[PDB]
């Protein structure tokens, strides 16, 4: 004949901590196995004292006196405080404190659910404003870039080595017979090529990445029907899925 | 009856999910349910009690995870894996489960406890941090790859200034036309030591008064440390946000007046 809840709070993964507050200090005087794991103390050093031997230097004075009133006031409470381990680690400890009373309205015991949640308010917090961090810098750097190739007029592109996705500067569109604002694939300077041309272009295109930096010079003829030669300086970044890199510049004056 | 029993109450107040099972029942059925579970799931008392915990799975649930609970249970052993669950308005949900049996002194089984707990949106949440992290320090590293590239092959005179702090950033192009060394430290200064008095205070203002984010140009006469005289025009504009950044672009523009 086993009490169930005896054994669901003996072999749950959540600390417990009971307490008899008739005796003084209200110390503890049962803890679940999880609530020894956590904290690394064995069981008998932890029966007869209060819990407040958690605490230390980082501890929040003011989260101790919310705890102090409401069990003063024979109150539950809801708190995430911070404690120690028996090494000396600190942890956030989720603390569901509620009072027990018995059948005619007196104070009986008190029992508590602690939870560890470090990794939430001091792990998750930090990966927050670690990101954030780097959305201000990758805006910064990418700001720096494009502002270069606007007030120096250059003809900069990228393309992903596999998909084909580029972008093109201002200068780069007015090369071609492209818009400020239509999408721009490998493809659709591909239909602009000479066909003459088109073999030597995109068998370079799709070669074998290199880090080296490498010029290709080929004729296109636009959408209004003139035609242009073109030379390029590109480069291609390192990686599983290469960006590369080209500058291309209009020297149709003086072929 | 007159004291409470603390065990039971600690079950009956706390956050986390639990159930208890009677397994010397038909299909080993729930016999209790804390209200912590009756809100997690959505579901009343009455609407629990009676029935076995394979209520909650639905379809995406993997038959595998199910299977290795079914072996768990038939063997008198505990275990804990996630899996996914439905509430009762069908919205779905991951299901941290850890099941322990419960033997009495005889070794005759009594009863079953679990721990539930929601941990859908908790590992989605990490899932997505980690990969956004991998692309962001891609982007920033590439963006970054992009700049000196283009400041290089395209002979630029590139340079930046913090605009409280002073301290600049000079280009192979930037510190040629002003006649610095690749591996000499620039500062504002530096660069105000080579205008011609009857210009400079024009330079110093109109770099002063701008700190907004708006474009803006500037033409000035210098003297390198050889003697030549040089006419320049900058480019300039700031990035507004935290300590800002101005940008500059300078081009030697020695042409006849
Ligand atoms: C059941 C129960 C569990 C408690 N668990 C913790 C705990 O895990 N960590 C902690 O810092 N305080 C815990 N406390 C609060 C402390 O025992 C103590 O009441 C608090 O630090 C204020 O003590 P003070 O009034 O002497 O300053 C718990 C209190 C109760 C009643
Ligand atoms: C105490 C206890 C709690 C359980 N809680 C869940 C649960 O929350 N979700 C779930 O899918 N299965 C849960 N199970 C397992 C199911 O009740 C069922 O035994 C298991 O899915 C295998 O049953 P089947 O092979 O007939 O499908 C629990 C089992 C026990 C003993």
């Amino acid at each position: 004949a086993t009490d169930p809840f005896r054994a669901a709070v003996e072999f749950t993964l959540m600390p417990m901590l009971i307490t008899n507050p008739h005796l003084p200090d209200n110390p503890i005087v049962f803890a679940n196995p999880a609530f020894l794991k956590l904290t690394g103390y064995e069981a008998d050093e932890v029966m007869g004292r209060n819990c407040r031997f958690l605490q230390g230097h980082g501890t929040d004075p003011a989260h101790v006196r919310a705890i102090k009133s409401a069990i003063a006031a024979e109150k539950p409470i809801d708190i995430d405080i911070i404690n120690y381990k028996k090494s000396g680690e600190a942890f956030w400890n989720r603390l569901h404190i509620s009072p027990v009373h018995n059948a005619n309205g007196r104070l009986q015991h008190f029992v508590s659910s602690q939870l560890d949640v470090t990794l939430e308010l001091s792990r998750l917090v930090e990966l927050e404003k670690e990101r954030k961090t780097l959305s201000i810098e990758t805006a910064r750097s990418k700001d720096q870039l494009d502002y270069i190739v606007e007030v120096a007029n250059i003809g900069f592109w990228t393309r992903e080595f596999y998909s084909g996705k580029m972008t093109c500067s201002a200068e780069c569109r007015r090369i071609y017979g492209f818009t400020p604002d239509e999408p721009v694939h490998f493809d659709t300077i591909l239909d602009l090529v000479v066909l003459e041309d088109r073999m030597t272009v995109v068998q370079k295109a799709h070669q074998a990445v290199t880090g080296e930096p490498y010029s290709i010079e080929y004729r296109i003829v636009t959408r209004l029907g003139e035609t242009r030669w073109l030379e390029t300086r590109a480069k291609a970044l390192t990686g599983e899925n290469p960006l590369v890199l080209g500058i291309v510049q209009d020297v149709t004056e003086r072929k």
